[PDB]
This record gives C-alpha cells, sequence and structure tokens, in this order.
C-alpha cells in the first residue's frame, strides 16, 4: 500500500488509472471523493466542490479527515491512495494527513509526483479553457513551486513519525510526447510494487 | 490564533504593532519579549542582552519558554503571537515553539514573513549603525537563507504534528516606499482573520 | 553532551570521526551502522553477515540502548536517511531517538561535485548530483522533524566551499565541533 501525491492538475488520477490498468490485483482509490462525500454530508449548503473543503474550520475539517480515513482501511488488497500533503486554504497550507489518519491508513510508503511549474499550468488552464474541472486554483509559477516544495516538507515529516518509505518521481524534464510524465511514472511504480 | 514570525531584523515587530492599529478585534502580545524578561529576571548574570537568550541549556530554557508561554496564551477571540520560529544558538538551530508551548498557545497556524536577505542585511545594519539593537547577529545573505528555510521546516513540522496552519507571505519583492512590506503583510493577515 | 553526526555517503564523514576522535579525548565517537551489525550477529547466530522489519526495529532500538550507556560527551555517526528503492527510508525512529537522548543534531553538507569525486576514488580503490542534492535536502528534512518532535539543536556544518587543501574540510568541521562540545 502506498499513498500517491501531487500538486492539483498536473497528472495525478491519470497515473493512477494507468496503474489499475497495467495491474490486476491492485485498486486505486481517491481520499478526495471520500473526503468531499462527507464533507457534503454534513455541511452541504456550503460545500459544493472538492475545494470548497478547504475553506472548513480546523476541528471539522479533522473530524471530516478522520471519517474519510474509514472507507479507505476497509480495502485489503493491495492499494495506492491518490490524496494531498497538504491543501492551499485562505489560512496558509493544511496537512492532508494528521496522525490520527496516518495510522489509520497506516501506508507503506508515499510517492511525489513533481512537475515544473509550466506543465502544471499548461494542463489546469487547458482543462479551465475547456470548460472542466474549472475551480482549481490560477495560481503564479511561484506559488505552484513554493506548493510542491511544501508537500516535499510535509512528506519528510510524515515518514519521520510513522516508518514509511519516501520516493520522489522527478517529472521536471520536459516531455517529448504528450502523457511522457505518465506512462515513465506508471513504470517507475510498476517496478516498486513488484518486488 | 496565528504566531507571527520572520528572522531576527526583518520586521516581525512593525508587522504586529501596525496590525494593533489597523484592526480593534485583535490582541497583539510579544511573546519574545516576555521570554527575555523572564530569561533575564531568573539569570541576571548570564543575560543582559536579548541574543544571549539563545546559549541557555535546553532544559532551562524549555522551562522559560513555558512560563513566558503561560504569561501570553489569551482568549481573545483573535490573537497574534509575536515570537520566533528557530534561534541561532552556538549549537545549532533551536525551535521556538515546543509541544508545550503549542498546546499552551494553542494555535490555529504560524505565519512566516518570507524577506530577500538583501534587506534583512539592510534593516540589521541600520540599526547597528544607529546604535539600535546592536547586538543582531552579522550574517551572509546564505546563513539568512538558511535561516528563513529552517523556519520553514520547523513549521512544516509542527503543522503536521498538531494540525495547523502554514501561511508563508512573500516580502522579497522591491517596494517603491520604505514599510510597502508591512503593509502588504498586515492587509493579509486582515484578509486571513476576517473570513 | 550528545550530538548525532550525519551526512550524505561517501563524502568524508568516518573522516571527521577518526579526526574528532583524536583531537579530543574526552569525546567517544560510535558507528551505529557497526552497533546494529553486531546486535544482529549476536541474537541471531547466522542470519547476519553483511529480517522482518519488526525485528530490524527492535535490534536498532537495542543498539540505541547500548549506546544510551557512554557516560561522556559522544557523537554518534548514523544517517538521516537511506537510499532504497521505494523511496527514502528514515535513518532514525522516534524511540531511537528518546533512548539516545541526543542534545543535538549535526550535518555535514558537502557541494555534490567533491561528493561525487570522493566516491570514485574509492570505486577505483575498491548518483547524479542532482540526486545528491535531493538527499540533502531530505536530511536536512528528517532532521528538523526529528528536533521538532525531540527539541534537540539542529546544525549545519557548510562545506560546499573550495578545498584549498584536502581534508581542510575535515579540519574545519572539528574545530566547528571542538568549539561546540567546549563551552
Ligand atoms: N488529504 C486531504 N485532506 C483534506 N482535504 C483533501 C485531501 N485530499 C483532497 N482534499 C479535498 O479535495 C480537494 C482536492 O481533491 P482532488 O479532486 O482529488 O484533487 P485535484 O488534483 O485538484 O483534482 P483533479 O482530478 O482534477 O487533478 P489530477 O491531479 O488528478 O490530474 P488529471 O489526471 O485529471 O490531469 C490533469 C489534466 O492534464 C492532463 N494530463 C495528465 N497528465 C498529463 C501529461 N503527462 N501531460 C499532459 N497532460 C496531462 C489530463 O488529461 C487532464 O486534462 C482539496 O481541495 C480538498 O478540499
Ligand atoms: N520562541 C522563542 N523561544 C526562545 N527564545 C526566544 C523566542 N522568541 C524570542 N526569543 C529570544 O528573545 C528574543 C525575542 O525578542 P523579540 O523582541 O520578540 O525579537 P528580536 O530578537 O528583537 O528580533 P528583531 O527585533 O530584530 O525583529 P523585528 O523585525 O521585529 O524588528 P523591528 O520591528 O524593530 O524592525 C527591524 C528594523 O528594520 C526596520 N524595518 C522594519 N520593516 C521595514 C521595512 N518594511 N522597510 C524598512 N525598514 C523596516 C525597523 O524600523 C527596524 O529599524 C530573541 O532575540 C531570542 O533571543
Ligand atoms: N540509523 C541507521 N539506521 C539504519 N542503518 C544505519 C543507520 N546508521 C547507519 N546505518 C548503516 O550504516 C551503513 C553505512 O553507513 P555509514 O557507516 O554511517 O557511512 P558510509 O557512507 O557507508 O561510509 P563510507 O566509508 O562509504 O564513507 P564516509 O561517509 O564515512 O567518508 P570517508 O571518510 O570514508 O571518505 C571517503 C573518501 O573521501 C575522502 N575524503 C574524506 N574527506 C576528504 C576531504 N576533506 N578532502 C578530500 N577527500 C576526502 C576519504 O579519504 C576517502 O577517500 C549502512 O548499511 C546503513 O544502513
Amino acid at each position: 500500500r502506498f499513498i500517491l501525491t501531487g500538486v492539483p492538475g498536473a497528472g495525478k488520477t491519470t497515473v493512477c488509472n494507468k496503474l489499475a490498468e497495467k495491474m490486476s490485483n491492485l485498486s486505486v482509490v481517491n481520499y478526495g471523493d471520500v473526503i468531499f462525500e462527507e464533507a457534503k454530508k454534513l455541511y452541504p449548503s456550503i460545500i459544493q466542490v472538492r475545494e470548497d473543503t478547504r475553506k472548513l474550520p480546523r476541528a471539522d475539517y479533522r473530524n471530516i479527515q478522520i471519517e474519510a480515513a474509514k472507507k479507505i482501511s476497509l480495502i485489503t488488497d493491495n492499494l495506492i491512495v491518490d490524496t494531498h500533503m497538504s491543501l492551499k486554504t485562505p489560512y496558509g497550507f493544511y496537512p492532508g494527513l494528521i496522525p490520527e489518519t496516518i495510522n489509520i491508513i497506516q501506508p507503506d510508503g508515499i510517492i511525489l509526483l513533481e512537475f515544473n511549474p509550466r506543465d502544471v499550468i499548461a494542463r489546469r488552464e487547458k482543462d479551465r479553457l475547456a470548460g472542466k474541472r474549472v475551480t482549481r486554483d490560477m495560481e503564479s509559477e511561484t506559488d505552484i513551486l513554493l506548493h510542491q516544495q511544501v508537500n516535499r516538507m510535509f512528506a519528510v515529516s510524515y515518514s519521520a513519525i510513522n516508518q514509511c518509505y519516501v520516493k520522489i518521481i522527478d517529472l521536471t524534464w520536459p516531455q517529448e510526447y504528450e502523457f511522457q510524465h505518465t506512462e515513465y511514472a506508471v513504470n517507475k511504480i510498476i517496478e516498486m510494487l513488484n518486488f
């Protein structure tokens, strides 16, 4: 079991689904969908899209994270958990994982897909212009770089606390063709889990 | 409840005072000054300047941190705590926050004012030339960048541990007028407190 | 006092440890890796010549208790992380820090070029720059995490500068460290 993370809009789910393809024993589950479910279950009027959950107070937001972690420890087959290491809120960065949730999921490792902010912006803005996932953030190149290095710091903290590996997958290099990052990362991860 | 910090001599304080002015609902309190006073009240022969507070053994230093944190953990609706995230000691960096003081102060988040070392050196040496706070360390640009990055890493670790926010306010950009930095910061902080 | 001493591989960590042990009689230097090797050889009479990770952690704990027992100033040569096919794994686990009760961590931070040179030098007589810098930043973050949980010092010793003569880094680091132990 491994947690798989990246900045929003850089191709985290695409990699997850290609993995689910090339493997039969493993599942893929999006922690974000579960969080959305519980969040709208208790605050259906302020929550309308996924990003809205970031505006929630700390106490309620913690409750939602803890509830959402419940439906993943239900999974027993090898699993990859699509989630975030930190979330950009009006108040700053908020940890995607908190001791309760880490001890519930008990991940064997974390995987960080790190991109060049140019590509991330390109993908976010292409989806936005095409009327899809319109609600991601319009961030600067600098803001996205900051988000990524902060993701890294959070990951290392979690690892220091919980005996999990920290794998950094470098996708900063320029791509010859589309989804080259995706295939490369999928190949690296297949190599990892087969041992 | 937010802790407000920055490297020495970048203006952490000045920002706090203008906040206390520009908002009426909030109260601002200088945790660092209280630590200074406690330390030289209890060890008057070792501590004469503020930097002397950094050579204390960790056990005694911790006891003083906790004593000062009790005098300052208020129950106002909004509270900003002026302090440091890390301290340069002869033995390395020492955390400005510890689990005990976090549990006392109950902070919702940490706020890091990040400056460009050029401005920091400017302000430090300007005060030093005018006989103000002469004990401030004479540091290279690289030393100051290191101090800021280590502050960031501390903030992230505590956040992961205590489910708090980490807000990074970038003030490396050029300022048309002196203190432009300050107002920018103040404004964003108010935007945070009002939500 | 008690300090952990850590840095990227093959860059002169043990040379510094030995010169340290020399220039000071009051100090003790110990290699955590050797201690875990010894413990493993002693608890399982044959499995170990170069294990479940529960047992692995238990022997890490045993070695840490052996090191908890030295009286005087202590410097513990070990690593903040190890590069595995699955990613970086922390050298240290919370219980190890609670056992050793270190006053501080010291990170010897090098320039990847010199690291590569020293490595290949050892190779001829029996990683890229980016890989080495990543490992260094990760070590730094691990150190600050351990400090955040146990309130120990985090010292960064900069040895990225060019050497006037070889082993200058070594005596520089020893000078800084000796200056620390004497306060
Ligand atoms: N742990 C946690 N704690 C608390 N709250 C949490 C939480 N986790 C989540 N939440 C909550 O939920 C929210 C976020 O949840 P979530 O919706 O899961 O995050 P998201 O990344 O913003 O959503 P996307 O699926 O749109 O992005 P993606 O990374 O999957 O990229 P994609 O593959 O689609 O591809 C992107 C686009 O680029 C294209 N593309 C993909 N790969 C490439 C490539 N290699 N080259 C070119 N284009 C590519 C794709 O076709 C597509 O068009 C948070 O704000 C918070 O509210
Ligand atoms: N948590 C903790 N744990 C353990 N020990 C702790 C601790 N916290 C503190 N301690 C100890 O106790 C001390 C804390 O005392 P404390 O008073 O809290 O801080 P300090 O050490 O005095 O640090 P500085 O005053 O240098 O920073 P500042 O930016 O606030 O200064 P100023 O606003 O005046 O402004 C700086 C100068 O630049 C100028 N300036 C500011 N902004 C601008 C601008 N935008 N443009 C131009 N000039 C500017 C100002 O006018 C001024 O001249 C520490 O030294 C430490 O030893
Ligand atoms: N907490 C933990 N958990 C789990 N496992 C743990 C653990 N702690 C430890 N371990 C285990 O310990 C094992 C190994 O780790 P460890 O024993 O801690 O270190 P190492 O990298 O394996 O040792 P090396 O001999 O390769 O190099 P060095 O860094 O000591 O530097 P050197 O002086 O030799 O220098 C090498 C070359 O550089 C040259 N050189 C040195 N300084 C200079 C200089 N200043 N100028 C020029 N050349 C120099 C030298 O002369 C030489 O040629 C692993 O199995 C690990 O698992």
